[PDB]
């Protein structure tokens, strides 16, 4: 049995990972060791039917004793610990959810249902660092994997509807709380049938701009609004979120020719699901039936939602997808621009395939 | 003074119209006659100053007696009344918010800041029917008018984030009520700092699918979600909202060559503002500072928000636009696919330029 250490397993992403591992009984085949900074010496979570004690996440000697490290602790932690281990000669496997190491030449971005070939090769070539890809790119490739796998993509233009979970636990609470303020502010008139909507809307619009809304985490209001800018501004005018699309998609698929991927990343009032609108340029005129076939064939999670009104409203929404491993694709049809212009709308839970799932699957291969 | 008849001036769109006409004192240069389907014969509102009474909206004689008819009543009304009045020989002016007559050869889609030239031509070529354009297209053109005016657009791919006001006053109340349900369901947990975010989320996700959420108007939940399908399903796999994109843009602009306009229309948890993400292909490599100048110079409502993080967060959002006449454009830059690819994000109030404002302005041109 491999000695696998877990860091940040009590965080939001870490908690989902634990849930998933318990659910898949991933703890049976390994010897889990839980790390922390707080309740040291105190009994481990015992998820792995283990009766051990919590280790010091910053004790290098304890980390070096591991065969595999799985962290959902974050970039600050990865940035402090990873180089110390590598430089100390540690050659165990490092599985990470943080973006820190994604673009390193000795690290592979993991999304096995999409790039197991890249993973296996790297494995056979000494790569011992596997990093999960950005939630947006990860969900996109899980849904449109069949198109890429068949080398049908010339370029991709995206428009996202990103969930608060991408920001974090505090962000999600902030979104729900604002929903509370907005409704509570007009609770009575909403209960009065004769009340005028313009009177109701007037009050909520005013409250939204008043400054009373709790916006510590997002900076500005999210409930009833949206924010067309996700994280750091770059010189080319992209936000770091938009920049990842091309960099990560191409590194994951391990392309030879760069596939242009760009668009606008928008934060919306959803909790865990990221929905994406696509304008995909195909290299050849492929029929929609053929397209639906390739897509559905790539993996079991890419559920193709027929392009019909009723079923779309039922299945292609955050409401239908939250908490599930399904990454549906719908609204597939050709755009007026031409037979080579394809439209697609995807939805996917940010914390599963967009965060914890890829990590869980990789450990399994190393177990 | 022209005798102007108002139909459905008590509905939501009609109420905004009445509010705007009062703000600009548009009732002074006209003889307003207020109609109703409800109680007739009763006194008229004092917005018009008149000491008149409410007439019968279905009384063809009373309607024939007018010089101009401004109705926010709806397609059903229009489909019955309009053809009758036209058949009885009525040549007065008919200003409609409903989409019914938009594509008639004897009608012009009005958005004067964008196509005044066309409104004047038809106004000289015997056109007596002017209809407001689809909220999505009106707003797009108000923000992106500069690029179109200068004939720089090859095609346009859109991904919209549409507000509930587009659906109606019931839809807006439904959205807000849903926010109340979601929050109330986890009100206590949110108030408990120590509560687990995943428990809070699990509760909300289950409630959303419980069927306990009032969804009479949108069919499925909207709060915390989104619906990638708006209105009737067309045979080309396009929804009617998506179909209006190319149909209305070209008629409004009265193009000599069809400009392809297509994409996905999505309903989101917003009250009055429609936001839209664009991938615009330009006919020629134009610089961003230029594009910025062309857009800002087309009309005073097309505010160009610099492609910078802080201001974008504060100025290019529904929170910053609801209730104003401003139709901002931001996130302008070249996409990875090439220098002829322009990205743009716009926000606009659905009830003003998207509904009431074009009518008010047209009426003012005929007084």
């Amino acid at each position: 049995m491999q000695n696998v250490g877990f860091i940040g397993w009590r965080g939001m992403v870490g908690s989902v990972l634990m849930q998933r591992m318990v659910e898949e009984r991933d703890f049976d085949a390994i010897r889990p060791v839980f790390f922390s900074t707080s309740q040291l010496g105190q009994a481990a979570p015992s998820f792995g039917g283990t009766t051990g004690t919590l280790q010091d996440a910053f004790d290098l000697e304890a980390l070096k004793a591991l065969d595999i490290i799985v962290t959902c602790q974050g970039g600050d932690y990865t940035n402090e610990i990873y180089p110390k281990l590598r430089e100390s000669g540690w050659q165990g496997y490092w599985i990470d959810a943080a973006s820190s190491l994604r673009m390193k030449d000795d690290a592979i971005i993991i999304l096995d249902p999409v790039n197991q070939d890249v993973i296996t090769d790297g494995l056979n070539n000494g790569i011992r660092t596997f990093v999960g890809g950005n939630c947006t790119v990860s969900l996109m490739l899980m849904s449109l994997g069949g198109l890429f796998a068949n080398d049908l993509v010339d370029w991709v233009s995206v428009a996202t509807y990103q969930a608060a979970s991408g920001g974090g636990a505090r962000h999600m609470r902030e979104l729900l709380t604002q929903m509370g303020h907005l409704y509570g502010h007009v609770a009575d008139e909403l209960a009065t049938p004769s009340s005028a909507i313009l009177d109701i809307e007037r009050k909520v619009t005013t409250l939204t701009r008043s400054g009373e809304l709790p916006v510590d985490n997002f900076g500005v209001p999210l409930a009833g609004s949206l924010i067309p800018w996700i994280d750091k501004q770059l010189d080319n005018g992209q936000s770091r979120e938009e920049w990842k699309g091309q960099a990560e998609t191409n590194k994951i698929l391990n392309t030879s020719s760069v596939i242009p991927v760009d668009g606008l990343c928008v934060r919306v009032g959803a909790l865990r699901c990221h929905s994406q609108a696509f304008t995909i340029k195909l290299k050849k005129d492929v029929s929609i039936p053929t397209v639906e076939e390739l897509l559905a064939a790539h993996n079991p999670w890419a559920k193709v939602v027929p392009n019909d009104r009723e079923i779309t409203m039922r299945e292609l929404t955050p409401a239908a997808v939250t908490g599930t491993l399904t990454t549906p694709v719908g609204r597939l049809r050709k755009l007026n621009m031409g037979p080579e212009f394809l439209s697609a709308f995807t939805v996917g839970d940010q914390l599963l395939w967009g965060a914890a799932e890829p990590l869980r699957r990789m450990l399994r291969q190393l177990a």
